[PDB]
């Protein structure tokens, strides 16, 4: 009457198929003379109302055994069901009004947790016909549920017997996909492939962290099966994005599969093309401008993402870790801004990490997801919510070595095999993003020269500083080379080239010749500080003189300025 | 004008059979009601596919709609009364966070209908009521996706200068 | 298990040891004792106050002491990750045996699930693993005498968990540096003399047995390249491209990226960050195709394509 019959339902619900193990169980459980109570247990996202509605099938054709041949199967809806003494009554005529079947009709309940552990009480009137055993019951909730509700009470632990789902098979989820596929097929009426289901279902398990197990292949291959109907069936987009831009320039005057899940998290796994050809080959060749003369570095970091792009590599390692060592002002963090400018459109998304502060290892509760014990407040760490909704970013440190030990001893668990549990327990994947450290270690030895014993006494130093064990971990360590005065010239050159486009932006061009970069190198020079002072006495010395300059009128448009030896000579002309 | 990604977004979730009840997120002075009224303007054209051309907006007004009984009788007298559309109406709310996590008690009220899934809603957020209201609850987790809305280009901001100097002009003459 | 033992079961006990000896090389003492450990087990016999075995890992870094532990976790069972990985890199302070151990619910009684509590409940059957046990507070590593005296534990609750099928390993990376100078023997006894100094003289006879591990030769140096080539030549011919090597191949792959101090770690990285990146970078200018196979041999290295 107020609760729900599936015995006709049964004709149009879906097909469930691949759950011949807990169908037996429960069979087998329900005949038990006492204690035949059975309660699902597992994480959400499996099934457990499927194999209900397997069961539930199973009786209606009749394939049970024939002692239960005489059941009927009712279920109980809190909200169709739904002053707390009306409802509790109403509840209980309920209960003696069910009692007419006596022992040939089973109750099933859903989230029995809420209504029965918890508030509006309730516990103490179920307790009495429940252990009296008028009727068997069947409940479905997580673990946590179990663990921190029927646990602290020592009654209901009586009845009820523990029952195990869980859909660890890749394999068998094909069989799932094979048998839901005939429904979408006639809903959507479109034409579908096989290698198109397999790849989707090999890939659901890799990519897309977070829900659960992965029957939620379903949701990604409906994603699609619901774009081409739009895209092809119904009016074409690319004709309306044309005419909307169109309409803006006159105001002013298997591969589907691969595009939802490239959209949805990023990780650009699309198949690959001629553009992303030649951009692949001269990604190099670009990332050689903003550094000069770092062709390790450079070429260590180039195929390292050429390699992680072309499709192979090993499934379990962030995809590169790097240690840089050197001098001063060289450009450590040059190289990692530059690469971060051509991956992506963005200049600024990477995210910078220092541990100037975290001195004491009580910083680890914020570096981490601190637990909820206390208050559970400040759960936000600083590596929990920026790697979250974003994965693909690239995480830089800073000065390694100044930190503890405690809190740089957590680390090695991700640089292992990837993943990471916070306070909270959830794992979050470091499968794809780029670690860069830095340390300014061993520079000393270096700047006081051979080559050769220099570099072996930074390694050594290096070696003896850390412990032996983690230095293996790290795909490479690579030390950088001071510059000669060719690379002076050139960085000069770039530097100046800055101003020159900002001046260029009110007007007026600039030209230069090869003694003013040799004069301005040679007065202003210290091999200890690598480039800094350049750029500063460029500045305070060129840009002052051409604004006071400017300000008394001396300049109209289309004017250029050259410059030459004499120190420095400015010349105004058209 | 300039929005011509969400729309895409919201036309392709809404289709979808099961959990296709959008949720826009992102930091106040975007656009939200923009889009939406966007969205508005282009069903009411027609350039939409012909699958939703049998529906009509409807949005919720909090201080129109407003003892505590007879605020839930009437509100649950409007969504038994909208019901006569059986799936050809969309409802509209601003500020779901606030009448729906929050105090008065509603979200369990609110939550057999929705999880039955009776009509399509879209809300309207920042991101931060989402980690402080609906990420300590298990139950609204089932339906909605996010949808991230975000303007840093700078060339855009142009075109919607240009796009409503117009109004302006008129009205300063 | 304890069901009644078949053909099945007698041939499958049979070839264990044969079975584990693959990913694991040259280290025949310590598969021969997990293997009659566990047979031991299986059979029936063997005293009922016993964790059915404890054994103590000591050799140089990087050799494979948690290989043969995956090994043979993936062997017992079909599941691959099912072992637990304990490690005290954080428990310095002796203020963590009450988070180690099932906390008592004096204060609040919030965080009473422990590090040892509900892994081993509703699941008695694992592994257990430890890691730089010497990295340890005193008092924190003398709470787990009375599971190795006569097996259960009692936690904050009183309630009794019992260890009595679990196979208990731990490892260690103490007298490195005397092994690695090298006679054998003199090594072995310093290594020998020098943990029973530093441990108390009442722990080390609980242990059932204490074994090094034998730094490996050329010939192994040969197996363990061959091994790490398979990987990726199944990785690369699941795109559907064949593999082939030959000794020469293996020979200058070793002398040029060989240390004795690391294991074999490097011949790992070196043949990674050389050869997949030449393939990749290769087979992106689509000079690959269907059906074809690739050749390896002496010039350093030389690459031919052929159908
Ligand atoms: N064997 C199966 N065949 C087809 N679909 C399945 C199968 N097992 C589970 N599912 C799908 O998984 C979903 C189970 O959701 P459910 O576990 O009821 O969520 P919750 O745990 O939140 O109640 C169902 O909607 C069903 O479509
Ligand atoms: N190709 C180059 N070679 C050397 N230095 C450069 C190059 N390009 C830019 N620089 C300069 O190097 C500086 C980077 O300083 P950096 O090494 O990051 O300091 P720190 O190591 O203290 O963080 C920039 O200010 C830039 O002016
Ligand atoms: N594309 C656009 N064209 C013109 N105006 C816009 C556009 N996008 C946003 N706006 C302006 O931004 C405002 C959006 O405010 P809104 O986001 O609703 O505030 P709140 O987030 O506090 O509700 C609107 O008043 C609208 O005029
Ligand atoms: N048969 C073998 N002999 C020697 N080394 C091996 C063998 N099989 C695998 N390895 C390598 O040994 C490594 C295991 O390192 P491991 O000794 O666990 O380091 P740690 O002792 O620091 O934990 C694996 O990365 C693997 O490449």
């Amino acid at each position: 009457t107020y609760g729900r019959d599936l015995v006709e339902q049964a004709g149009k619900l879906d097909p469930v198929i691949g759950r011949d193990e807990e169908i037996r169980r429960v069979v087998r459980i329900l005949s038990r003379r006492t204690k035949n109570n059975p309660v699902l247990i597992g994480e959400p996202g499996v099934g457990k109302t499927a194999v209900v509605e397997g069961l539930a099938q199973r009786i209606v054709r009749g394939d049970v055994p024939s002692n239960l041949l005489d059941v009927r199967l009712i279920a109980l809806d809190m909200g169709a069901l739904v002053y707390r003494g009306e409802f509790e009554e109403r509840l209980k005529a309920v209960l003696k009004e069910v009692e007419e079947a006596e022992g040939k009709v089973i109750l099933f309940i859903d989230e029995i947790h809420l209504v029965l552990g918890a508030s509006m009480d309730a516990a103490n009137l179920f307790k009495p016909m429940l252990a009296r055993g008028q009727l068997r019951c069947i409940g479905a909730t997580t673990l946590e549920e179990y663990r921190k509700y029927v646990e602290k009470d020592a009654a209901f632990e009586r009845r009820f017997q523990q029952v195990f789902v869980a859909e660890p098979s890749v394999p068998d989820t094909i069989s799932i996909l094979r048998g839901l596929k005939e429904k979408y097929e006639g809903h959507h009426g479109v034409r579908i492939q096989d290698r198109a289901l397999v790849v989707a279902a090999q890939l659901s398990a890799r990519y897309i962290m977070g829900r659960h197990l992965p029957d939620k292949a379903i949701d990604l291959v409906d994603e699609a099966c619901a774009n081409v109907r739009v895209q092809l069936d119904s009016q074409p987009e690319e004709i309306d994005n044309l005419e909307r831009k169109r309409i803006q320039l006159e105001v002013e005057h298997p591969e589907q599969i691969a595009e939802v899940v490239s959209r949805w998290t990023g990780i650009p796994v699309t198949r690959l093309g001629q553009n992303d050809k030649e951009r692949l080959v001269g990604l190099a060749d670009r990332l050689h401008q903003r550094v000069v003369g770092q062709a390790e570095a450079v070429s260590a970091v180039a195929e390292a993402v050429l390699r992680s792009r072309a499709g192979l590599g090993r499934p379990q390692q962030p995809t590169g870790s790097f240690l840089f060592l050197g001098p001063t002002g060289v450009g450590k963090t040059e190289l990692a801004k530059a690469l971060a400018e051509q991956l992506f459109d963005d200049e600024n998304l990477l995210v910078r990490i220092d541990m100037s502060e975290y001195m004491e290892q009580h910083s680890v509760a914020r570096l981490i997801g601190a637990p909820p014990g206390y208050v559970g407040h400040e759960e936000g760490g600083q590596l929990t919510e920026q790697v979250r909704r974003r994965p693909y970013s690239v995480i830089l440190f800073d000065e390694v070595e100044k930190a503890h030990v405690a809190v740089f001893n957590t680390l090695l668990q991700v640089l292992d095999d990837g993943r990471l549990t916070d306070g909270q327990g959830r794992t979050v994947d470091f499968r794809n993003t780029v670690i860069i450290m830095t340390s300014n270690l061993g520079a000393e030895h270096l700047l006081a020269g051979s080559m050769k014993v220099a570099r072996d006494l930074v390694m050594q130093e290096v070696r003896r500083h850390f412990r032996p064990e983690l230095l293996n971990r790290l795909d490479e360590i690579v030390i950088f080379d001071p510059l000669s005065h060719e690379q002076l010239r050139k960085v000069a050159r770039l530097q100046m080239k800055d101003v020159a486009v900002r001046l260029a932006e009110r007007g007026v061009a600039l030209a230069v010749t090869d003694a003013a970069l040799d004069v301005i190198l040679s007065l202003s020079y210290d091999p200890v500080y690598g480039a800094r002072p350049i750029r500063r006495w460029i500045e305070k010395r060129v840009v002052t003189q051409l604004s006071k300059m400017l300000i008394q009128e001396e300049i109209d448009e289309n004017c250029t300025v050259y410059i030459d030896a004499a120190e420095l000579a400015y010349r105004v002309d058209n």
